[PDB]
């Protein structure tokens, strides 16, 4: 109490949601959740090793890549140990553990450690100074007190019911405003198992029906996890309106008595629609009411094929994530049910073939789960794993057997798979489930899993609202065994974060171009400064890095229609080998949400193509949406648009020209050898980005949206967005780097039709996987009523069915395409 109340307020503007809060709800799930996430926290707190925690290490488990072999002769690898001025640099191979070479190895600048039973080649900080051609720099420091990382102290069965189940329709009431009427859908993932309407009657502000809508489907029948969906359509009709409400409750009881529903309103996949949430703004939101009437019901718990049709079922198996089950696909399916089991690639559509509407079906199912002793043994495919966590699975006994996979990753794979798996929870039927839990177990176990976590459920916390409650109580649940240092550091950075935001609002207000604002902005940091900024705070996108000292001087805003704050800080830690200032960009007016889930699927390519030593130099910078419509994004240095530099050495903004970004490059490389090792790293990253875009579908870009370091690493920004067409943008003067012109071929040019082609065959070796994030991206990420139409993009875009020779000439013809159009998407811009 003295403390309890204290702390879950700290708790409250931490996670910048009351999880204390019961103004709207009309069950106990949330608290239930509460309660129940404790022992999974408990046990991974118990378990955690506090020494490895700490300093959490961050390794992988994966070769090292070929091409990072060939940036080392003669097996020996260069790490140079500071003292405190003085610093001597010793010899190593790859397989040296950091004991082999009282203290501990801490990387300079950053928080960042050297440290645990495993070689150095499989340090990512190791491996990503190899990469870049920066040379490793430790400190040898006092390993980090385990003591900061403390944490503070804490019926009748419904299968023997043969009643039809039926809802009444009181009437629905809206307090300001044609006909309508009440649709009432028995869900299951996608799958409408029963439907019943209304009468049509006149939409005036409040309708009454008191009418039984009597469903088809028995009680019996009713499987755990089907939504009551509500939906209020009006008219050749239109949808205005949804509910949802669970018809077997988190204790397994039947939904039973009276419900007074908040409904949300519509701007068709998208998550949204999916929520248990009910609209908490009850002045304005439309209501629904129900009378769901029968003792509390309890759902109980479970205690040699011919040639052709094998070959039939052989071809169904092998289809993509999106190919569409035929009745006659899932009758096979299902009938083969033992045969199907023995290919983990068969699971999604085999439990996409189970009348989930159908009590002994579903019974039977669930003997097959018992079973499944292949599953169990099988590699993990995540591909294939994250499509048993997506909308069409509403089952927790399947979507468990997901989870159980995933357990099998290495703290660097979840890393690269968590925003989407934290985003498929919105897909969960209930607050507490297997993958919440993984969720949370694991945020627990790594400090930087769990910083991540945090942001990606805060991201939601506060914007979602079709979600905030949920996400809420698991953001908490983490919070509650984070330890001591990590909360503290956590209010550090909201605290930052919240007052930079203020900034960029107030100054938005005050608004293409600016004079007196420049020092209105200047003005208000330098205030900051000493009125309550913190001396330093972790840069929430790159957690090793402290931020420090503000450099008011270097602060800018943009002359642009949202003006983001360009921001600069000194790095807090004294023994950073640099001063590169810090530099975060500060926006509001972009759904920053879309751009972490673009960045992030474009590092899932990265690996994919490492996995073949393919290495394309993208450039995912960091991005946090934080709040509505407002985030933070990396600043990458010495680096500009693609379109600054037409305005530079062409001028005026109407012509366009081919030698301006050679010669931008030239003048940047200062060795001939530079400048060549930019052309290759030019080569490289077009490839990567025109193969990246044209898969996700986002290559035609106005071009002061694509950027290139003084480097030569070409690098896209702003995806928040989103005549005839480009598949990706090649223009003529990244073709002129390449030594090209009209039509021409040279060592460059055919060295990125070479590359383009095996960076997508490698993208098509995971057809599925990124079948499935995309997929999720646009349910989860982009409300843009989203279609099959829009999701059936990327079968088209990795050609899917083709054979690699067809794939590799579907390529290059777009390759071709861009050729032949030059100029013409670029100049249709400014029209
Ligand atoms: C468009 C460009 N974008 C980025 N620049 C650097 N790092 C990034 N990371 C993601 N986007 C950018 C940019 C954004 C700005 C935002 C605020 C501001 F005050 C100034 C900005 N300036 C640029 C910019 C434009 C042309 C050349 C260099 N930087």
């Amino acid at each position: 109490s003295e403390e309890s109340q204290a702390f879950q307020r700290q708790l409250t503007a931490l996670i910048g949601y009351d999880v204390t809060d019961v103004s709207n709800v009309h069950d106990d799930e949330l608290e239930f959740t509460r309660r129940g996430l404790v022992t999974p926290r408990m046990a991974e707190v118990a378990s955690r090793d506090p020494k490895l925690y700490a300093m959490h290490p961050w390794v992988t488990s994966k070769p090292l890549p070929e091409y990072l072999w060939k940036k080392i002769a003669n097996n020996c690898i260069f790490i140079v140990i500071h003292r405190s001025t003085t610093s001597q640099t010793i010899k190593v191979s790859p397989d040296d553990t950091p004991g082999a070479i009282d203290f501990v190895l801490r990387v300079c600048g950053r928080d960042e450690y050297l440290v645990g039973e495993t070689p150095i080649k499989n340090f990512q900080w190791v491996r990503h100074c190899l990469k870049n051609g920066e040379e490793i720099h430790v400190v040898l420091d006092t390993p980090p007190d385990p003591a900061l990382d403390e944490v503070r102290k804490e019926t009748v069965s419904l299968w023997d019911c043969d009643r039809k189940f039926r809802v009444k329709i009181r009437g629905i009431d809206i307090p300001v405003l044609l006909t309508v009427f009440v649709e009432a859908n028995i869900q299951h993932g996608q799958q409408v198992l029963c439907q019943r309407r209304t009468s049509p009657k006149p939409f005036t502000e409040e309708v009454l029906w008191n009418v039984w809508l009597e469903f088809s489907i028995k009680i019996k029948d009713l499987p755990k996890g089907a939504l009551l969906n509500l939906q209020i359509y009006c008219g050749k009709v239109q949808l205005l309106y949804y509910v949802n409400l669970l018809l077997i409750d988190h204790r397994f009881l039947l939904r039973r008595g009276e419900y007074v529903l908040h409904m949300w309103q519509i701007s068709s996949f998208n998550a949204d629609k999916l929520t248990s949430a009910t609209n908490p703004d009850k002045e304005n939101s439309m209501s629904i009411s129900i009378l769901l009437d029968n003792h509390p019901i309890a759902l109980p718990k479970h205690q040699e094929m011919p040639n052709q049709l094998r070959k039939q079922l052989e071809a169904i198996i092998a289809t993509d994530p999106l190919n569409p089950l035929t009745a006659e696909d899932k009758e096979l399916l299902w009938h083969f049910r033992y045969e199907s089991l023995k290919h983990p690639k068969a699971y999604p559509k085999l439990f996409s073939s189970v009348k989930w509407g159908q009590q002994e079906i579903v019974a039977k199912t669930y003997q097959l789960l018992a079973r499944r002793e292949v599953w169990d043994q099988s590699a993990l495919d995540v591909g294939l794993t994250m499509q048993l966590l997506d909308c069409n699975f509403s089952d927790e006994n399947v979507r468990a057997i997901a989870v159980q996979k995933l357990e099998s990753l290495e703290d660097d794979d979840v890393l690269h798979y968590l925003l989407q798996l934290v985003q498929a929870v919105k897909f969960e039927p209930y607050h507490d489930s297997a993958l919440a839990r993984f969720l949370l177990k694991r945020g627990l176990r790594n400090k930087r899993i769990g910083h991540f976590l945090f942001w990606f459920l805060r991201s939601e916390i506060a914007q979602s609202r079709h979600y905030q409650q949920r996400f809420a109580v698991i953001l908490e649940a983490y919070l509650r065994g984070c330890g001591t240092a990590m909360l503290h550091d956590f209010t550090q950075q909201v605290q930052v974060i919240e007052m930079l935001q203020k900034v960029t609002l107030d100054i938005k207000s005050l608004s293409d171009v600016s004079s007196q604002v420049i020092s209105q902005l200047k003005q208000k940091l330098e205030n900051l400064q000493n009125s309550q900024l913190p001396e330093s705070f972790r840069v929430p996108y790159d957690p090793g890095l402290k931020a420090g000292a503000l450099a008011i001087e270097k602060c800018k805003v943009m002359a642009s229609k949202k003006k983001p704050l360009w921001l600069e800080f000194k790095c807090a830690d004294p023994t950073a080998l640099s001063n590169e200032t810090i530099g975060i960009i500060f926006k509001h007016g972009d759904d920053l949400r879309q751009d972490m889930l673009i960045l992030q699927i474009l590092r899932i390519m990265e690996s994919i193509w490492e996995t073949e030593s393919l290495d394309l130099c993208l450039l995912p910078y960091g991005c946090i949406s934080t709040g509505d419509k407002i985030g933070m994004i990396e600043i990458v240095k010495d680096a500009t648009t693609i379109a600054k530099i037409q305005q530079s050495t062409v001028g005026n903004t109407g012509a366009f020209k081919d030698e301006v970004l050679n010669h931008w490059l030239k003048e940047k490389s200062p060795t001939e050898e530079k400048f060549q090792a930019a052309v290759e790293r030019f080569v490289y990253s077009c490839a990567g980005y025109c193969v990246a875009t044209f898969v996700l579908g986002i290559g035609d870009r106005h071009n002061d949206n694509i950027m290139i370091t003084e480097t030569g690493n070409l690098f896209h920004i702003d995806f928040g967005h989103i005549k005839e067409r480009v598949p990706f943008v090649l223009t003529p003067d990244f073709l002129f780097v390449m030594g090209t012109s009209g039509k021409k071929t040279s060592p460059h040019f055919q060295k990125f039709q070479d590359i383009c082609v095996k960076a997508y065959l490698a993208l098509r070796h995971h057809t599925n996987l990124l079948i499935i994030l995309f997929s999720m991206m646009l349910m989860t990420g982009m409300p843009q009523l989203t279609s099959k139409e829009d999701i059936e993009y990327i079968r088209d875009a990795l050609t899917v069915g083709k054979n690699e020779e067809d794939a590799k000439k579907y390529f290059l013809d777009q390759i071709e395409v861009c050729r032949d159009k030059g100029w013409t998407v670029q100049f249709n811009w400014f029209l």
